[PDB]
């Protein structure tokens, strides 16, 4: 029993973190085989953040201008190139701790773990969702750039996020590991703002199923609803539409609890219209939307990773 | 900016997890140097859980009756002994991944990370507090016994918890790594219940400081209070007394924000008496008490570990 915001074990990623220094800027890089990946604005200086000419800044750098340290060992840079908003620094040593890995571009609504790092050293790990507005609600300080997000499946680390920017509402923006930003954001000091966010309905339903699995059932009512009638209510409360694909993805949780998805939707409708009236669900007084159906299954069935 | 329930990087502990099988029971063990630590009820059978005679059960086991596997490699057991509620299995191979480590008995109110494991394989990591009633609000399924809790300081892993039991309210009980239970609990199938819990006041204050650091300030009022008058209110709402030691431990956060502890206490008093009136603090509609002052400092200052 119990339900926690649980992150993936971080050890496979810890062995890949390095620090990259160029001039006065230091941030984190990801060392896989003989390549270090890091945000390209490691080459920027303070006066020139409004609209950096990255190609012009980089042509004045040579391999020796990049100082890469894995723990206390310097890694010699023997080549460099820019791909979208990342630098690829080729180094003279392949990381002996390189896990089996993939680069993935995740979809809004999916979750991942973040290994927050400073000066190439891990600080902590936590779980995040890719929000519908392509931001993440992270915990990042100065120096955290280049920290990565990831999922683990069996033995394979799927890297999905590299940290670049903090936006005005205290939320965060970054790229996939090919250096393409999630969302409309850019690596310049400009006016950029998160679009209006929405609530991830399929995840709220997954979490209500987690609550039932854990014995927290007070919110189940005797009614049902159609998908269309449910979505008219979801729309009013700034929830995203629920699709038939979402209903089918919730099938395993529906089968485990014996509660049809549309019956759970009827219970969620009443929570949206009436509130919780001072009660909690899984210890929260709000509806939680950063657990996917797969997250709930993993945590309520004990999925491990080699 | 941002504030998340952040766990320690788990890699140093991952390398220590093994599975222990005795008869039909399988659980997790902790492999440090040439010793594997695990809960002693790995030697129990289903019919004999009401009141096991552990000494009598163990005298009928030999080294070969314990099957210890580190990944896919069997570790030969060459000695065994019982210490309180744990078994120490001496093995023929010292763990080459043994970190610098300590065993610590933590105090109520302090936090730690849990590496939840099944069949010796890590599943996820999350942060827990030792509750005043000596339970933890974990997320544990069948097979999780022997999973450990820990803190990391610089390079040293301080192990503080090994998982044994689930109590009726869906909360958890376990031991330090010397096998002494936290709280009055025992490893038998009996009537045991968590005592009434209380809220960890110094942690709530730490979290209110985290909120201010992050720009969430609406709850700050213009008043102050004495320590005694504050504690009369805390008592009514089932908060633990705030001590002068607690006030001093909050000193760094008070200095960083410029808000005297007793002034923050005045703001907390008003939140207890009036509620939040529909507002959130750091994204929560409840007051959070599982961040210590040190946790807040770590997360809002970027402490890393080698
Ligand atoms: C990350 O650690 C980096 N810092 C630097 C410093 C100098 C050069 C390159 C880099 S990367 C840091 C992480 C931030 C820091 C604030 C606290 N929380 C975080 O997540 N990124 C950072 O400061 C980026 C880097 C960058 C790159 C190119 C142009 C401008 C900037 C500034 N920047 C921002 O995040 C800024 N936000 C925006 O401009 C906005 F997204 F449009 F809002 C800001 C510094 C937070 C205002
Ligand atoms: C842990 O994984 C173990 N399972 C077994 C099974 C056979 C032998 C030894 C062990 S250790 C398991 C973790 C639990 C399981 C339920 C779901 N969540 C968890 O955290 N521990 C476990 O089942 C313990 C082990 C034990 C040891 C000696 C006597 C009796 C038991 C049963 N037990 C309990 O946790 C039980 N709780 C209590 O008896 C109570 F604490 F008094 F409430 C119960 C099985 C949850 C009812
Ligand atoms: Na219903
Ligand atoms: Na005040």
């Amino acid at each position: 029993s119990g339900f926690r915001k649980m992150a993936f074990p971080s050890g496979k990623v810890e062995g890949c973190m390095v620090q990259v220094t160029c001039g006065t800027t230091t941030l984190n890089g990801l060392w896989l085989d003989d390549v270090v990946y890091c945000p390209r604005h490691v080459i920027c200086t303070s006066e020139d953040m409004l609209n950096p000419n990255y190609e012009d800044l980089l042509i004045r750098k040579s391999n020796h201008n990049f100082l890469v340290q894995a723990g206390n060992v310097q890694l010699r840079v023997i080549g460099h190139s820019m791909q979208n908003c990342v630098l690829k620094l080729k180094v003279d040593t392949a990381n002996p701790k390189t896990p089996k890995y993939k680069f993935v571009r995740i979809q809004p609504g999916q979750t991942f773990s973040v290994l927050a790092c400073y000066n190439g050293s891990p600080s902590g790990v936590y779980q995040c969702a890719m929000r519908p507005n392509f931001t993440i609600k992270g915990s990042f300080l100065n120096g955290s750039c280049g920290s990565v997000g990831f999922n683990i499946d069996y033995d394979c680390v799927s890297f999905c996020y590299m940290h670049h920017m903090e936006l005005p509402t205290g939320v965060h923006a970054g790229t996939d590991l090919e250096g393409n930003f999630y969302g409309p954001f850019v690596d310049r000091q400009t006016a950029q703002a998160a679009g209006t966010d929405t609530t991830i309905t399929v995840n709220v339903l997954a979490w209500l199923y987690a609550a039932v699995i854990n014995g927290d059932r007070w919110f189940l009512n005797r009614f049902t609803t159609t998908l269309n009638d449910f979505n008219l209510v979801a729309m009013k409360y700034n929830y995203e539409p629920l699709t038939q694909d979402h209903v089918d993805i919730l099938g395993p949780l529906s089968a485990q609890t014996g509660i049809a998805v549309l019956d759970m939707c009827a219970s969620l409708k009443e929570l949206l219209q009436n509130g919780m009236n001072g009660r909690t669900i899984l210890g929260s007084a709000l509806l939680e939307d950063e657990f996917t159906p797969f997250d709930v299954v993993r945590q309520c069935s004990g999925v491990t990773f080699q």
